[PDB]
């Protein structure tokens, strides 16, 4: 024989509903034709989100910034309204480095 | 029994272990689980979303510490009610940003 092996894929009544809509929709008449080609041809494809590093590592930075100044403010109970639009523009300035950086991609 | 239909595909020995290699280089642990997926789907994606949960907890944290800052700032007469306002606008317009610019990048990923 020319494919002795058998391999098995089990099936939910609705996944062989798909399957079978699935060979009707192909270019192949029935499911051993289907199924060969789809086997060998579908490729694994990795997928991730690496290109936001840049950015995850600039926006931590200003983290830092950010969370010293609030363990300084909880450690003395002080804030200022200097301290208040200093974080706003920090805030905008974040706003300004995601439109950028994601731009860039 | 929750699945209680099974096909048969037949094959040969290259075919096979050309199919083998791939089950290995999936994340799938057996032929069952990637027949399955890639029959219906017709392809196997693994997506790994690790870097943009590392950006939006990074902001998330961020506004935490701004909340903190905000509350505090309400116990201080000379702090104005209307720019602690203008603080905590700014940070749900910068989380709105993040979130929509961030889906427009999985959009551009599912292609």
């Amino acid at each position: 024989l020319k494919r002795p092996i058998q391999r098995i894929v089990r099936l939910s009544e609705e996944e062989n509903n798909l399957i079978k809509r699935k060979i009707e929709e192909s270019f192949f008449p029935n499911f051993q034709n289907f199924a060969l080609h789809l086997l060998i041809q579908g490729e694994i494809r990795h997928v991730d989100y690496s290109e936001l590093n840049r950015l995850t590592t600039e926006i931590h930075k200003i983290g830092i910034n950010i969370n010293q100044m609030a363990r300084l403010a909880n450690q003395f109970h002080e804030i200022s309204s200097e301290d208040i639009k200093d974080l706003t523009d920090k805030v905008q300035s974040l706003n300004a480095l995601v439109q950028s950086e994601l731009n860039k991609l």
